[PDB]
């Protein structure tokens, strides 16, 4: 069961889903839950909300919590009783996971979430989620009892700079309208956010335009709203004016419409490190208390701790609404972040108004963290990092679960980055790895372990590429899967170099250099975004072991045979601190000879620049970056 319920009593007896049933309360229960029931489908089945005729017999069993439910299955009768309509739907989501092979376990469940708002903020920089991916997201939220979707992609020009003042065009508006309908069907609050701050004026004209935009969104069906003031400079960062604007939205709009739910703001000082030592106490004191204030923790990317959440709560005078910056990867775009969700304290549910997760631009790939966050935020006390990661992967790709686990286990670290934020990766093999190298610079078992791992990586790569159960997932990860397969091939060849004769070693060597060039070409042709282009994989443990083992066994060959083989581990056609090639930049990692003559563009230097005006260039002699026409 995911999320695991607050309370559960299992009897050890089984019951056939009744071939013949009597439905009580289907005309009065939450239509969204009734629809799920009738699809899954004499024995009495009672569905309803506390107060309904159908479930009055169980009124004492129903948890007195928002979104709570009582679920019961026995030989005699089935009860599916929400404390409110969402609760009934959540009872159904649990019910569907009990139903296996046409059979049900005899169980009594009393359930409710520990955190009031739980979900995803699409708030990353980069390519926003497609329409299809958002639709699929919303269904997945409902299955996993996430009730919050904060729409806020940084690069949607109608969400942020400069066209936040304009209504969405017809096509986009028709799409959002559908998203809102689908969200409603899955018991998700669609929260449309706006990000006006970089150029907002504190006047009537901009105040009114912002309210007019919210009204347009409201006409599209939107019933929750957010205003983000993060990552901005200038007058838009003034706390009094922020609070005043939010209170004005609250009082003229959120409390005037009959049916507005969440009103949320993201502060400019949204993590402890970025907070000056009185912006936050001004917000805490001036902002209407029903208004939510977001917070990403001690740092832009951090895990939430008891000390950290108590620090925020005291300044803002309400429980912080957490924006958790994982698995967002818009600052490490060359990595996928498919590891487990961990690091957040599991005893601080009462200290938070909400918990949402900023995910990767890769929507399906994000379902691993998302499913885990859902589990954490509903039942933090029973949150099991590893089992939930395994369950996520198995729900997302039942046909190739083991292969996805293999891929995901070696694609979880961010690599070095400006935020200093890291994740564990490849922990199972790390001991055999680190002992194999030390000895080299070995136990047979460690060698076979590495060998087993490479073999497995290839099996996983090839089965994943060809999987048809979740095609959109496979499209997202495909470039990394190719790179992952290459890595495992390079690993097998390097191990063969460690093991017979001069001639066989040179065959393996030459095959390695070819594999290095293949990885380079995948890195230059896939995922060519402006910020961190290319495709890295297995970066924490595996690639480093392979490269170092390669440097080492070559060194020993040159010593033994008086040879002069090149020991370089990453292919690089240009010559010169490694050179890098990023799009049409050739740069010295913070005399260069290129592999051919190109038209030059510019040379940028920091210890400065010169335009080259398309002059032909092969040699550059003196950041340190050459930009060519390519
Ligand atoms: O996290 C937030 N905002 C952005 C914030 O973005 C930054 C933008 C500029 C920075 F200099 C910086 F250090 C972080 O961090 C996330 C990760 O990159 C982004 O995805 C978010 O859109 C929000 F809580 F304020």
């Amino acid at each position: 069961l995911q999320p695991p319920p607050q309370q559960l009593i299992v009897q050890n007896k089984t019951i056939d889903l009744p071939a013949v049933y009597q439905l009580n309360g289907g005309e009065e229960a939450n239509p969204h839950a009734v629809k799920v029931l009738k699809e899954l489908l004499g024995m009495l089945i009672s569905i309803g909300e506390k107060g309904d005729k159908s479930v009055r017999k169980y009124s004492r069993q129903i948890p007195d919590h928002k979104e709570g439910y009582y679920l019961s299955v026995n030989e005699k009768e089935i009860v599916l009783a929400g404390n409110d309509e969402r609760g009934t739907y959540y009872a159904l989501q649990t019910f569907a996971q009990l139903l296996k092979d046409g059979k049900l376990p005899e169980v009594e469940i009393k359930d409710y979430p520990s955190v009031r708002y739980r979900g995803v903020v699409e708030g990353f920089y980069g390519t926003p989620w497609s329409h299809q991916a958002r639709l699929s997201q919303l269904k997945f939220y409902g299955k996993n009892k996430m009730n919050t979707y904060i729409y806020g992609p940084k690069d949607d020009p109608y969400h942020s700079a400069p066209n936040w003042r304009l209504p969405y065009p017809d096509k986009e508006a028709a799409q959002l309208q559908e998203l809102v309908a689908v969200a409603n069907e899955n018991e998700v609050d669609f929260v449309w956010a706006i990000h006006p701050g970089q150029d907002i004026k504190w006047n009537k004209e901009d105040r009114d335009l912002l309210l007019a935009k919210f009204e347009k969104m409201y006409q599209l069906g939107v019933r929750s709203f957010a205003v983000f003031f993060d990552d901005i400079s200038g007058e838009g960062t003034n706390p009094q004016k922020q609070a005043e604007l939010l209170n004005y939205i609250d009082e003229k709009f959120a409390q005037v419409k009959p049916d507005i739910n969440q009103l949320v703001m993201c502060p400019t000082e949204y993590n402890k490190s970025w907070s000056n030592p009185n912006y936050l106490t001004t917000l805490g004191d001036k902002l209407n208390p029903s208004i939510q204030i977001m917070w990403t923790g001690d740092r832009v990317i951090s895990d939430i701790t008891r000390d950290g959440i108590s620090w925020i709560n005291e300044r803002i005078k309400r429980p912080a609404y957490i924006w958790w910056n994982f698995p967002v990867s818009d600052y490490v775009r060359d990595h996928l972040l498919l590891g487990p969700v961990y690091g957040n304290d599991t005893t601080i549910a009462k200290e938070m108004s909400g918990f949402v997760t900023n995910p990767m631009e890769h929507a399906e790939s994000s379902k691993i963290a998302i499913y885990s966050v859902a589990s954490y935020a509903w039942n933090p006390a029973k949150y099991d990092t590893w089992q939930t990661w395994k369950d996520a992967i198995r729900t997302i790709l039942p046909s190739a679960a083991e292969e996805l686990e293999c891929f995901a286990m070696h694609n979880s670290d961010l690599g070095p980055n400006g935020h200093g934020y890291r994740r564990e990766e490849s922990m199972d093999i790390q001991p055999a790895a680190e002992r194999f190298l030390k000895a080299f610079k070995y136990d047979k078992a460690d060698f076979e372990t590495l060998q087993y791992t490479f073999e497995r990586m290839k099996e996983s790569a090839d089965i994943l590429l060809m999987n048809t159960e979740n095609k959109p997932l496979i499209v997202e990860i495909t470039p990394w899967v190719h790179q992952f397969k290459l890595t495992a091939e390079m690993g097998e060849e390097v191990l063969k170099m460690v093991e017979r004769n001069e001639s066989y070693f040179l065959r393996k060597y030459n095959h390695v250099k070819a594999l290095q060039q293949q990885m380079f070409y995948i890195d230059q042709t896939s995922n060519q975004n402006p910020y961190q282009p290319g495709v890295k994989t297995a970066t924490r443990v595996i690639k480093p072991l392979i490269d170092r083992t390669f440097a080492t066994v070559v060194k020993f060959f040159n010593q033994k045979f008086n040879a002069h083989l090149d020991a370089t581990t990453d292919y690089m056609p240009h010559k010169m601190l490694p050179l890098q090639v990023k799009a049409n930049r050739v740069l010295i990692s913070p005399e260069i000879e290129l592999d051919a003559i190109y038209p030059g563009e510019n040379i940028q230097i920091n210890f400065l620049s010169a335009g080259l005006q398309k002059a032909p260039v092969k040699f550059v002699r003196f950041q340190f970056v050459l930009t060519i026409e390519k």
